[PDB]
């Protein structure tokens, strides 16, 4: 197994890369440099997670370390609801770039189909608890990602959080420039998409695996819910390859030609989650462990749900 995976730009994107949502901002400098030394070269951000510019500054001290190379990493953020009308999405980019201290990103993506309001709140709300829409459409949002292609800023473009009838919009959009090269979605043996997926892949876009330990430092967790990384099953099959559980919950996806971003602050559990390129789990683990599908989801917002664009009602 090849540590990178081509996208339909020509680049190479790494499988394994370091998720910074929940990072606080007085730790997440150290996890990013931890990480680029014991060896990710891919980080996952995005203006929402409230930590960019504390991100930027390990990326900056680890170029200046001549620890790596600029060429050598591959930086993803994210377009936040709130930035959809055409006119804002350069702006929004432009911010992230200032925080990232970067002149370019390799991957920018729609976070959510959903747009919302304008305006200083990530999420507007009416009085009784709903989401404020903007009246934005995923084409015309598009039309302004491509042309951060055009203008340098951005060296690949895709989407976060479209289902399938959703994707196919923008594949049939009049006019479209440059295809999605990746669909980040949540992923994990009790969620596991096999048909967003299979679509996905057969289009020719690279499916970016979310939450893939089950998020257990979601701020909405219930001492009721299932654990993943406690579950005796996946215990079993970690044991028989003498790994960890996150280990096998990280190789899970990779084995799905997925890529995967698992999050940590903790620098032993950075470094465990990487050492995953020296085992396999056989074809009836894979088959066992996609079995343990519930369709339980973590990432779904009950105030968004009744957005036009909301992606959750469809099967997928
Ligand atoms: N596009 C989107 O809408 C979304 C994108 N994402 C991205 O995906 C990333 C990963 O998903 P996320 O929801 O954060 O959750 P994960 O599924 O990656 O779980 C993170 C949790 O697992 C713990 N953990 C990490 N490694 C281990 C290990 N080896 N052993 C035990 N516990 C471990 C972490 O603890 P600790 O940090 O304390 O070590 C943290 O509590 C996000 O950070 C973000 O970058 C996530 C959700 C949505
Ligand atoms: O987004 C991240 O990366 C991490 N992340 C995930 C969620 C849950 C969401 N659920 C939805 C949803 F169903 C929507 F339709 C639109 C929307 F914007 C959200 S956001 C979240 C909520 C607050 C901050 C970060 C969050």
């Amino acid at each position: 197994m090849a540590s990178r995976i081509l996208l339909n730009n020509g680049a190479k994107m790494p499988i394994l890369g370091l998720g910074t949502w929940k990072s606080p901002p007085g730790q997440v400098t150290e996890a990013v440099k931890v990480a680029i030394d014991v060896g990710y070269r891919h980080i996952d951000c995005a203006h929402v997670y409230q930590n960019e510019n504390e991100v930027g500054v390990a990326i900056q001290e680890k170029l200046r370390e001549q620890v790596v190379k600029r060429e050598e990493l591959f930086i993803v953020s994210k377009l936040w609801c709130t930035y959809h009308e055409k006119g804002l999405v350069k702006g929004a980019c432009q911010k992230t770039l200032s925080d990232l201290k970067l002149d370019y990103l390799d991957l920018y993506l729609i976070h959510w189909p959903t747009g919302f309001k304008p305006g200083k709140e990530f999420f507007p709300l009416d009085e009784s608890g709903n989401v404020v829409p903007s009246d934005t459409n995923i084409l015309d949002t598009w039309a302004a990602m491509e042309e951060l292609v055009d203008e340098g800023l951005v060296k690949a473009i895709g989407i976060s959080n479209f289902n399938h009838l959703q994707v196919e919009m923008i594949l049939n959009k009049p006019g479209l420039k440059y295809k999605p090269a990746v669909n980040q979605i949540e992923c994990h043996p009790y969620l596991t998409q096999e048909k967003l997926i299979q679509y996905c892949q057969s289009k020719g876009i690279v499916v970016t695996a979310y939450s893939p330990l089950g998020s257990p430092d979601r701020p909405w967790a219930k001492p009721e819910d299932p654990s993943l990384l406690e579950d005796p099953r996946i215990k079993a099959i970690a044991a028989k390859h003498n790994k960890t559980t996150a280990q096998v919950l990280i190789r899970f996806p990779m084995q799905r030609n997925l890529v995967v971003i698992p999050k940590s602050v903790t620098p032993e559990r950075i470094a465990e989650n990487f050492k995953v390129f020296d085992f396999e789990l056989s074809s009836q683990d894979m088959t066992t462990l996609l079995s343990y599908n519930r369709n339980w989801r973590v990432c779904a917002l009950l105030s968004c749900t009744s957005h036009k664009d909301y992606p959750f009602h469809e099967e997928f």
